[PDB]
C-alpha cells in the first residue's frame, strides 16, 4: 500500500489528480483500448475533480477515450435533480471535460428493474475487461461506498438501504432536511472495487483518522473494510494532516520520508 | 459475513434448516445438475437436521437431486458401530429423508489406502464441480473439522490424530470412555470447506463465545481458523444467546437490527 | 502454516537443508521438469548451505536438475567483488555441488537496463512455471528481501534503495565501511515469493523475536510483510530458540509437542 | 466497583436519589455532624435533582443538615445569570428542598482573587473533614468536572481555560451562541474527587460509552481519568442502555445479575 | 514483585513454606510481638503445609508465637463438620505443629450476628497491628478468596454468596454434590489482603494460566483483583510450569534468571 | 502528568534547568529550610546541568541553600576515578556553582557495610523530610535508576547487580570495555522517587520512544516502572523531537497545544 501524506485537501486532490492524469497518459488509450476510472461522489473528491478540469483546460489530459463507472445513485430521485449522483457528476466533471456521453457509466436509481440494473451494471464493466484505476473515499467507520461493515470482500452492485447516519449527513444537499434524503441508493460492491487494477482513496478530515489507521496500521478485518485494502495488489491513501490523528508519529514519518519525491508539486 | 443472533438452539437449526432450504429450492436441482450439500455431525447440528426433516415431511424440500459431503469420519471405526459418522448422519437424516444413496457421500474410515480414500473424497467434489453450501461448527478455538489451529488455509482431506479435548469431549459418545474413542479420523480440509461457495457455521453455547468473537470482531488470523471466513466470499454465523457473551454489546445490536426482518418465523 | 522450534542454528540448517533435500528427491526432477529452488544470501541460511553441501556429498542429492533463482542482488557491485550475492552464493554453495550453470539464476545488478533486467528475471521463473520451495529470512521488521514494510503482497522483483539500517547491518561485510556498501539492489518483490509452492523462512536470534511472533500469534497485517505468510498454502518457520521470546509460552509447547517426530536427528 | 445498569434516565436519576437518600438517613446528619454531599450541574444530574426533590415533598428526606459542595462554577459570569451554575442548583434543587444557605458551597466564579477562591473552596471542604458522597458525570473521554485528561490524580480546586469542545456543547445555554460562553470555569480537582468517601458517577447517552468501558473493562490509566475510580474504594457506575454499548455482552450481564435485587423500584 | 517459576506443586510448597519459615526465624516472634500469619485453605495451600509441618517436625520452626488469621469460612456449616475451614486447617496444619490455640484466628460461620463476627475479626487483626505475611492463591479470573472480580480494593471482611461456578469446584468435597455445598461464606476482604506487610500468592495449575499471566505482564485493572497486587508493596507469585502458558517466552526467562539463586533446594 | 514536548537535547536542558530555578527562587530555601533536590548522572541529563550552571553565572540561581541527593554510585570504584558518579557530579555541576559539600548528598560506593550505607542514605533524606524535585531519567523498558522492571513501586535505596545491557552501554566510558565497569551499584528505590513532591524524568533519543509511550498513554502496569508515575501527584516528562516516535499524533498535538505558552523560551 501506499500512503501519500500531504497537507490540505486543495494538495489531495492536484496529487489524486496528477496520478489519474499520468496513469491515464502512460496508459495510451484508444477508442477500442480505453482507460476505465472509477469515480466518487461527495465533498471529499471535490479539490480532485477541479484539478481535474484544471489539467484538461491547460491541455494535460483528453478524456475522449477514457471510460468512467460510478460507485453509486440514489434509487427513485430523477436524474435532473440536482442531488442526484449524475447532477454532481456533471456539474463538477463532466460538463467541464472532453469524455462522450457513451463513455459515461452511471447506475439508474430509476431503472424499474432495480436488480437487473445492478446486474447489468456489472455486466457493463466485464466487457470492458477491468477498471484500471477506481478512486474513492471511505466511511468514518472504514466502510465502502454504501456498503455496510462487514460486507463480503466479494460483494457486487445491488441496493442497499441508506442508514440514518447517512441521511443526516446527507440531509444539508436535500438541504438540512433528512426528510427528504432518499431512502435507498444502488451502489457498487466491495468485490466490485477490489477488482480494480488500482485502488486510491481518498482521505480528508480528522473524522476519517480511526479508518486511515485501520487502513494503514491495523490489522486485516472485515469491521473495517478499508482495512482489506492492504490484501490489495495496488492500493493508494492519498490524505490531508487532520486525517492523520490516529497514526503513530513514527508511521507517518515512515510514509513521509519514503514518498518525499512524490508529493513535491502535486 | 453475515451473523444470524438468535436465542436457542431450536431457533438456529429452524433457521438454518430454512436457509438450506431455501437455496435448494431456488436452485431446483435435477439429476444432471444436483444441489451439493456439506455436512457436520455431532451435537450442534441436531436441530437443524430436526427442522430439515420437518420441513421434508411437510412437502417443503426433497432432497431428490442433493449431493452430499460429510466432513469427517473415525478411521477404522466400523459402519454400522452407532458412534461412526454415518450411523449419526442416516439416523438423524438421511433415514427421514429422499436422498438416494449415490448422493451421499462420507468419508471411508475404513479405506485400506488412506490416502488414496481422502485424496479420492477431494476428487468426487470436484467431478461435481463445487459443494453450494457447507455447513458446520466451529471448535471452541476456532478450529474447523478436525483440523488444528493454524492450519494452512488451503488444506485438503486428510487423515488426523485426535486430540486429547476432542477425545474427552466425545468419550461421552463412547459411552464416557475416552479409552474407547478412536485415534485418528478423516476430515476435509480448510482449503475443502473455502471452496464451498456458501457457509454456513452454527454456533451454540457459551463455551464458543470467544471463536464467535474472533469470527465476527476479531482480526483475520490463522490461529482462529473461523477468522479466516471474513476473506470468504459467502460465510454466515448462526448462533444462539449463550455464544454472544465475549462480543461487544454494540456488534450485536448492530446485527440484530441488521437481520431483524430475516429472523422473523426462523 | 509450520513451525520447526529447535534450538540451534546448526539444527536450523540441518532440519531446512533436509527438507529441501527430501522435497527434491521426492520430486525426481528431470532435465524436462527440474525441481526450481528460491534461495536466500547472508549468515541466516548459513548453516544450511553447510548442510546441503554435507548431504550432497553424502550422495543424498544431485542438483543435477535443480533449478535456483535467488532473491537479490547488489546494483552496480562487479559480480567478483566477494561481497556480491553471487560470490557468496558459488562460495558457499555452488562451488561444491553438481548444479550446471545453466540452472542457476541470479540478478544481474550490473545490467545496463535495470527495468528489463527485473522484467525478464520475473519471465524466465514464469518460463519454468513455478518455484517449487523458495527459501529466505525475515528482517527485524517482518520484511522479506529488499521489500519494504507495507509492500503489496502483489510486488516483483525491482530495484530497491538500501535502507541505512540495512547498511549498517551490511557494512561489516563491506569491512565495517557503510560507506563501501551499494546503494541500491535488485530484489524479487512479495509476490514473488508467494507465488512459490512452499516458502521455509529461517529465524534465527532474538532479535527476529517480534517477527517471529507478528508470523505466527499476530494478525494477517502488511506491516509486518511475514504476517501474510498466514495466508500462503504451504509456509514453514524454522527457528531457532532465541527467536522465540516473543511467543506465548503454550504456543511455544503446541509447535513443539506437534512437530516432535519431525525435529529428532535434523 | 459497582456498576448499576439501568434502562433509561428517569430510572438512573430515581436510582441515583434513593441512594443519596439512604445515604443521607443512614448517616443520620445534625447540626455539629451533617453529611457532606458533592454535586454536579447539567443535563445528566437532572432527573436525579427531579428524583430527590420528590422523595423530599414526598417526606423522605430533608437537607436540613446536608453541607454541599459543587463541582464548578463558571468565572465572570454573574451569579444570577441563569446559565450560571449557582442558577442551575437553585432552580433544579435549592428551591425545592430544605437546605439552608449556610449549608451550600459553589465556587465564586466572580472572585476577585481566583487562586483565593480555590484555596479557600479546598480549605471549607476540609474544615468539615470530607466529603461523604461525590455524584458526578463523565466526560466523552472520560474526563472529571473541567479537568482535563491526564491530570494528576491528585488535582485540586483551580480555574481552567474551557475547551472548544466544551465551549460548542454548552453554547446551546448560552442559546447556541459559542461565542456567549466563558472563556474560563473555576472546578473541583480530581484528588479532590477521590478525597470523597463515596464516589457516584451518573452515566447517561451512547456517547459515554466508550467512557464507561474505560471505567469498567479498562486498565487503569491517567488519560481516561474515570478508569482510576478502579482504585477507589467506594465507586459506583449508574448508567442507562446507550451508555453500555461498548461494554462486552457478559460484562454488562455480571452486573445485571449481581445487581438485580438493588435495581427493582429504583 | 517477584516470581517464583517452579516446576512442580511440591516445590512451591517447599519455597512458600521455607519462605514463611525464614520471615519467622528472622522476625523472632515473642508473646509481646508476635509474627502475624494469614492463611489460606483447599488443594493449592497443600504441599506448603505439608512442608512446613516437615520443617517444624525437623526443629526448623516453632509456631508457638505466631498468631494466625484465616482467609474464610463457610455460613451455617458446624465447625467440626469435616469440610469447614476450621477442619481443614487442623487436619492439615494445627494438628501437626505448637501453635496455641489463643492465636488461631478464624472466621464464625455459625456467629448469630454475622456482621458483627466480620467486623470482629477485622477489629481482632488492628489489635495486633497488622499481618506480617498474608499467604493466599487465585481464581481462575484472578479474583481473591471470595471476592468477586471488580471489588473494591479496599473491601473487608464480610459474607459472600458463592458462585454457581464456586459451588461446583467444591461439590467435590461435599462429595460430588452441588446439592450439599453451603450457600453463603465470610470472607476477608482486597483491603484486608493488601493491608499484609507481604502477600504471597500460590499459583498452580494451567488453569490459573489467564490470571497470571494478569498479574505479572498485564496492567492494573480491578476485573483482574490479583493484578493491583503489582501496586502492593511487597507481593510474591510463587508458582509451577503449568501455570506458566500464557505468558511470553522472555518474561518466564526473565524471572527464571533473576530468581536462579533462591529457587535451589527450596 | 505533564508532557513538555521539545525538539531538542539543548531545548530539554534549558527547560528542566528553568523548570528547576524557578521552584527554587520560589520555595526560597534558608538554611533552616533548603530546597532538597534530586539528580541523575549520565548523558541525558548533561544538557541540563549545562543550563543550570549558566543560569548560575548569570545570577539566575544559587545553590548555597539546596540539597541534593543523587540516584546512584559504582559499588567498589573509588570516589576519584573519573567514571565515578561523584566525579560526574562535580566535574559536571558541583565545580561550578555555590552548593556547599555539607549538602551534597551521594552514595558510598566504599561503604563497608553496604546495607548501613543504603539505610542510613534513606535516613538522611527522611531527616530533611522530603525530596521537594526528583530529576531522572528512563531506561529503554522503563525502569528506573537501576532498579528492574517489576520493581516494587516501594522499593528502597539498595545494592544492585548491573545488567548485561547497562555494562556494555557504560563500557564506553570505562573506555568501551565492558570488563573494566563495575558489577554492582547503589541505587535509590522506586519508592525513594515517587516519595519526592515532583519527579521530573528526561527523555531524549528514539531510543526511550517506547518507554515514554508506555509513560504517557500506555496503561498503569509494573513491567514498565516508568507508567506509575501515572499515579504521582506531580509528575512531568521533559521530551526531544525522536523519543515521540512511538506516541499518536493526536497525542503530541494535545500536549502540544497544552504547553506551549510555557516553552517559548526555555
Amino acid at each position: 500500500m501506499r500512503l501519500i501524506p500531504l497537507t490540505t485537501a486543495e494538495q489531495v486532490g492536484k496529487w489524486a489528480a496528477r496520478h489519474i492524469v499520468n496513469r491515464i497518459n502512460a496508459f495510451k488509450p484508444t477508442a477500442d483500448r480505453p482507460f476505465v476510472l472509477g469515480l466518487p461522489t461527495g465533498g471529499t473528491p471535490m479539490t480532485t475533480y477541479k484539478a481535474l478540469v484544471e489539467m484538461h483546460k491547460a491541455g494535460q489530459v483528453s478524456f475522449k477515450h477514457v471510460v468512467t463507472f460510478n460507485m453509486d445513485e440514489y434509487v427513485g430521485l430523477p436524474k435532473e435533480h440536482p442531488e442526484s449522483y449524475y447532477s454532481f457528476m456533471h456539474r463538477n466533471f463532466f460538463d467541464h471535460v472532453d469524455i462522450p456521453a457513451e463513455n459515461i457509466n452511471l447506475l439508474n436509481g430509476n431503472a424499474p428493474d432495480i436488480d437487473a440494473e445492478c446486474r447489468q451494471y456489472e455486466e457493463k464493466i466485464r466487457s470492458y475487461g477491468k477498471i484500471h484505476l477506481f478512486m474513492g473515499g471511505v466511511g468514518n467507520d472504514g466502510h465502502i461506498a454504501f456498503n455496510e461493515p462487514a460486507s463480503s470482500l466479494a460483494s457486487r452492485t445491488r441496493i442497499k438501504t441508506l442508514t440514518h447516519d447517512t441521511r443526516v449527513a446527507n440531509s444539508r444537499f436535500f438541504d438540512n432536511d433528512v426528510n427528504q434524503v432518499p431512502k435507498y441508493a444502488l451502489t457498487v460492491g466491495v468485490g466490485t472495487l477490489l477488482d480494480a487494477e488500482e485502488v486510491m482513496i481518498l482521505v480528508l478530515g480528522s473524522q476519517k483518522a480511526l479508518a486511515l489507521q485501520a487502513a494503514v496500521e491495523g490489522c486485516v478485518n472485515h469491521m473495517w473494510t478499508i482495512s482489506c485494502l492492504q490484501l490489495h495488489p495496488k492500493a493508494i491513501m492519498v490524505c490531508d494532516e487532520p486525517s492523520t490523528m490516529e497514526l503513530k508519529v513514527k508511521t507517518l514519518r515512515y510514509f513521509n520520508e519514503l514518498e518525499a519525491e512524490n508529493i513535491k508539486g502535486l
